[PDB]
C-alpha cells in the first residue's frame, strides 16, 4: 500500500527525492503491493512530532535528523558527537559499517526500524558575523534543534542556545529572534538563511546523519518478504541520495555566495579553540559501555 513519510525539506531537496526514489523502487519489488508519498515541508508536523507519530503508528515513515532522537534513542548521541568524524570519507565508512549497524539496530527498542543512514555533510554556525574563536560566539542567541546534546554543543562553544523548530528558525532570523543557528549548506540555502544571516563560519562541529525510521507497530505486521524488499529499497536509495548531495553541496555553496554570504572557510577557523572545549560532551554522553564500544568502532575505522 502507499506507505507515508515525512520530511522537513522541500520535495526536491536530496532527502525527499531519495525517498521517492527509494519508493519507486519498493512498488516493483513487491508488485504494486507498496510505494511510498513524501509529505515535506513539515506538513505532517515538526521533526519531533512526527517521530512521535512514527512511534506510535501514526504515520509510516519519517526521514528526520539523528538529533531528533538523541532524547530516545541513546546510541543516537554518538554520530552527534562533536568533531567525531575526520572527514566524509570516514563518516561513510564507519556509518555505512558494523558501528553504524549497531547504532540502527537500537532503534527496535523504542518503537522504530531504521532503515539507513544519509549523510547530512558537516554543521557549521551561521550569524551575521564571522566565527572563528569561541569569543566570538559569546553573546549570539543561536537557534539549535530541540536535543540536550545540541543544546550542550552550541554552549560549549560559546553561544547561547535556544530549540526551535526547522520551518521557524527562517522568520526567527529575520525578526531577531535569534541571531544565528547551524546546518550544512543545502539547508543554509533551501531556507533562506543565508539572506538573513550571511555570515558562514565552517566550525564543522557535527556530522550528525541523516535517518529514515519505518513504524515498528506497522513493521510487524509485514512479512519477511515485504520487510527485506523495504530494507533493500532502502539501501538502494543510498548511492542515488550521495549523488544527489554531493551535488547540492556544491551547488549550494555557489549559490550562497552568489546570493552575498560570506563564507569563512575551515582553516581560517580555530577548530582548535572549539575542539578542546567540545570534547568533554563525550564522556557526558557516554551513558553505557555500548555506547563506549561504539565511539570506539567508528574511531577505529
Ligand atoms: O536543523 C534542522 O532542524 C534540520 O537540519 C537538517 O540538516 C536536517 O536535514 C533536518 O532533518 C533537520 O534536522
Ligand atoms: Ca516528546
Ligand atoms: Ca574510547
Ligand atoms: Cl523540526
Amino acid at each position: 500500500r502507499v506507505f507515508r513519510s515525512a520530511d522537513v525539506h522541500g520535495d526536491s531537496f536530496p532527502t525527499n527525492m531519495a525517498v521517492k526514489f527509494m519508493g519507486d523502487e519498493l512498488s516493483k519489488l513487491t508488485g504494486g503491493k507498496d510505494s511510498i508519498k513524501v509529505f515535506g515541508n513539515s506538513a505532517l508536523g515538526s521533526e519531533k512530532d512526527t517521530v512521535d507519530q512514527v512511534r506510535i503508528g501514526a504515520i509510516d515513515m519519517a526521514r528526520v535528523n539523528g538529533a531528533s532522537f538523541n532524547e530516545i534513542v541513546p546510541e543516537s548521541l554518538i554520530p552527534s558527537f562533536p568533531f567525531l568524524f575526520r572527514d566524509v570519507d570516514h563518516f561513510r565508512k564507519a556509518m555505512y559499517g558494523p558501528a553504524g549497524q549497531k547504532i540502527l539496530d537500537a532503534f527496535a527498542a523504542k518503537g522504530m526500524i531504521a532503515l539507513t543512514f544519509y549523510e547530512s555533510g558537516a554543521r557549521s554556525i551561521y550569524a551575521k558575523r564571522p566565527v572563528r574563536t569561541p569569543a566570538d560566539m559569546k553573546g549570539l542567541k543561536v537557534r539549535v534543534q530541540p536535543s540536550d546534546l545540541m543544546v550542550d554543543e552550541i554552549r560549549a562553544m560559546g553561544g547561547t542556545p535556544t530549540p526551535m523548530p526547522f520551518a521557524e528558525v527562517y522568520t526567527g532570523l529575520k525578526t531577531g529572534l535569534v541571531d544565528a543557528a547551524e546546518n550544512n549548506l543545502p539547508s543554509y540555502e533551501e531556507t533562506k538563511h543565508f539572506e538573513v544571516a550571511p555570515d558562514y563560519s565552517e566550525t564543522q562541529h557535527a556530522m550528525t546523519p541523516e535517518v529514515l525510521v519505518f513504524s515498528k507497530k506497522i513493521w510487524d505486521t509485514l512479512s519477511p518478504q515485504e520487510q527485506a524488499a523495504i530494507r533493500k529499497a532502502a539501501a538502494d536509495s543510498v548511492p542515488y541520495y550521495q549523488k544527489l548531495w554531493t551535488a547540492r553541496e556544491a551547488s549550494a555553496q555557489q549559490a550562497v555566495t552568489k546570493g552575498g554570504a560570506n563564507i569563512l572557510p575551515a582553516a581560517q577557523v580555530d577548530r582548535a579553540a572549539f575542539v578542546k572545549a567540545m570534547q568533554p560532551l563525550w564522556t557526558k554522553y557516554e551513558k553505557t559501555p555500548q555506547m563506549k564500544q561504539i565511539v570506539d568502532e567508528i574511531e577505529a575505522t
